């Protein structure tokens, strides 16, 4: 499957793509404002994620640090990134269907649209000013708005026992972005697409 990753933000981001134990395609790349990066993702890929990283510094060896979404200090991510990270999540070719969603379960750093470029389903978007409106206790100094599990590490926020309800903090993310997961047991906002669809992930879709 083909994913085109487009940075419409006015600032540089470092895109990342991983399935947790391996990179997807090159795993990461710098995207200046307006740049597009096309990657190929193997059919059948389960649990893939794409995200943006902000304020990164890398040396010639591709080692460094980012203020949001850092994946063990690598330009080319093999594993998932450090919150806060708005997440585009996908599982491909699962019994004939693709499943896509956007998640704020690991917080929010950059607004995002995640849409198919082929026919058969709708896209999803989280483009509200979540960083600007972020509750004081969830604000990340490096930038971004953390989720409550990352900040407080309780069974209720992290849904450790498999039973948890919405919280004041999850309702904040849900109020601003109804179409994104706001906590682990949120009513699913997953979209079902035809198997082997192609996609575009746009950072800062309105700006």
């Amino acid at each position: 499957a083909t994913f085109e990753i487009v940075n419409r933000c006015s600032y540089t981001v470092w895109a990342a793509a991983s399935k947790g134990d391996a990179a997807l395609d090159a795993g990461g790349r710098q995207l200046n404002s307006g740049e597009s990066w096309t990657i190929n993702v193997e059919p059948g890929t389960n649990g893939g994620k794409i995200w943006a990283r902000t304020d990164c510094y890398f040396d010639d060896s591709g080692s460094g640090i980012c203020k949001t979404g850092d994946c063990g200090g690598l330009l080319r991510c093999k594993r998932f990134g450090r919150p806060p990270t708005t997440l585009a999540e996908f599982s491909l070719n699962q019994y004939g269907k693709d499943y896509i969603d956007i998640s704020n379960i690991k917080g929010f750093n950059v607004p995002m649209n995640f849409s198919p470029t082929t026919r058969g389903c709708r896209g999803v978007r989280c483009a509200a000013d979540i960083v600007g409106q972020c509750p004081a206790k969830l604000k990340a100094p490096g930038g971004g708005c953390n989720d409550a599990c990352t900040v407080f590490q309780t069974s209720e926020y992290c849904c450790t026992t498999g039973k948890c309800g919405p919280t004041e903090y999850s309702r904040f993310f849900k109020r601003l972005c109804p179409d994104a997961f706001s906590y682990v047991l949120d009513k699913p906002t997953t979209v079902t697409c035809p198997g082997s669809s192609n996609y575009r992930v746009t950072f800062c879709p309105t700006a």
